[PDB]
């Protein structure tokens, strides 16, 4: 299919096309892109479907991959679908975009693709491969199923930790505080099953995504330009060794990718 992450273009050309006229909002958006442009020259427009946060994050992460992270090296990753689903039968309420075989296939694909990108000797080779992966075919959407599953797993771990009275990050308190997400099954039925289908990730879920793929997500939040949230980093205090991916969000809904 066609690319789902558009070829790059100059960031201020993009801004000039999108934000015309004299409103306060347009001016704030221009200021926001000007700030991004201090560090990045170009932007790739990410398909604005209900997977956009996952597509933006994963595209960035994979296109920058120079190694296979330990969490993807771990043999336990491939065993996780069987163990989780066997233990928590309610995971069978998973809405696809048996179940154990499907999720395992998706995780295997994620690992295989990531490992192949990491092996590549030129960054251009990596960009070519990574473009081909994000062409709106079954493989792309399989990656999202894997990432969603990792999000569920991390949420289960955090919930169980909280139950045992163990220290957890505060975002997880906020995640489970939502009346539609009080436990992992509610998270699955009311939030994760909707992702890619009827809605995208909420703020608190961007922290969950970051934890699930062990990447630090630095977001220019243009609707927050004249405030301290003009950039928000997910999580706030990650391990120093998590790679960093940078995104742009005009309105905390849709994410695009700055490049240099
Ligand atoms: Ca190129
Ligand atoms: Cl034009």
């Amino acid at each position: 299919g066609p690319l789902s992450v558009a070829p790059e273009m100059d960031i201020m050309d993009y801004c000039k096309k999108e934000w015309r006229g004299n409103t306060q909002k347009a001016t704030c958006m221009k200021m926001g892109y000007e700030e991004v442009s201090q560090k990045f020259t170009s932007i790739r427009r990410v398909r604005g479907d209900n997977y956009c946060a996952l597509r933006a994050t994963l595209f960035q992460a994979m296109s920058q991959a120079v190694g296979l992270p330990p969490w993807l090296q771990d043999p336990e990753l491939m065993l996780l679908p069987e163990k989780l689903i066997s233990k928590y039968n309610w995971i069978k309420q998973w809405k696809l975009g048996d179940l154990v075989d499907k999720i395992k296939e998706s995780l295997t694909l994620l690992r295989k693709k990531w490992a192949g990108l990491a092996e590549m000797r030129t960054a251009e080779a990596r960009q070519i491969a990574c473009d081909e992966l994000f062409t709106n075919e079954a493989e792309e959407y399989s990656l999202y199923e894997a990432v969603k599953f990792l999000m569920l797993n991390r949420a289960i771990e955090l919930y169980n930790d909280k139950e045992k009275g163990k220290e957890v990050p505060f975002f997880s308190v906020l995640l489970f505080a939502r009346d539609t997400s009080n436990d992992p099954g509610q998270l699955l039925r009311n939030h994760l099953n909707q992702v890619g289908h009827t809605g995208g990730l909420e703020q608190v879920e961007m922290f969950l995504l970051a934890y699930a793929v062990r990447h630090t997500i630095q977001v220019y939040r243009l609707s927050k330009y004249n405030t301290e949230e003009f950039i928000t980093v997910y999580p706030t205090d990650p391990p120093k060794d998590w790679p960093v991916v940078t995104l742009i969000a005009e309105a905390d809904r849709h994410y695009n990718i700055p490049v240099r």
